[PDB]
């Protein structure tokens, strides 16, 4: 766009837990070019997100194989961010009839959206979730930082979508947020 940052010229909407952090088209690093931030803590010391957009090539099976059934194809771990890539975290898509609130093993990020209890057995879990993903690494902010990237035209702030968590290996997570993003964005994206 001509005029402005692209995304200057897009509401902003605030951050926080359950939305999604999208990159602008011209972000180049490698770490973060094309991905579509998952926010899953967000405080006054920090903000943690993790990427949905790239899927790794090591397989749930060889980390945790516990978990593989409760785990929505493809069934691999997911790039979460560049820091403690020996962390895991699960997210998950709450079924019918679930309240976060209420199970200590899961930890509400916003609407069906949540934090799994790796530790918990995942035979509790199964009926719980429709959906689930695993992420390896995750990204940070620190205090404030987000604010100034988002003020340099860095992020879009948009609310998440369970189907964003659960794509298919075939979806271009990063082209389809942009997509469902109001006029221009879509012009923006590429598949």
């Amino acid at each position: 766009m001509f005029a402005d940052r692209l995304f200057n010229a897009m509401e902003r909407n605030e951050p926080a837990p359950g939305m999604v952090l999208v990159a602008a088209p011209s972000m180049e690093s490698e770490d973060f070019a094309r991905s579509v931030i998952l926010i899953i803590e967000h405080s006054e010391y920090a903000t943690f997100g993790v990427n949905l957009a790239s899927r790794s090539d090591v397989a749930v099976f060889n980390v945790i194989p516990e978990w593989v059934p409760c785990v929505t194809k493809p069934q691999a771990l997911y790039i979460g961010g560049p820091l403690n890539q020996q962390s895991v975290v699960g997210v998950g898509v709450t079924a019918q009839g679930v309240d976060a609130a209420r199970v200590d093993n899961l930890t509400r990020l916003a609407n069906r959206l949540v934090m799994v209890n790796l530790g918990a057995d995942p035979e509790e879990i199964k009926p719980l979730v429709s959906g689930m993903r695993l992420f390896a690494g995750h990204a940070e902010w620190a205090p404030g930082q987000l604010a100034q990237e988002i003020e340099n035209g860095d992020w879009f702030v948009a609310p998440a979508l369970p189907s964003d968590v659960t794509a298919p290996g075939s979806v271009d997570v990063w082209g389809d947020v942009m997509r469902r993003q109001p006029m221009p964005l879509p012009l923006y994206s590429t598949f």
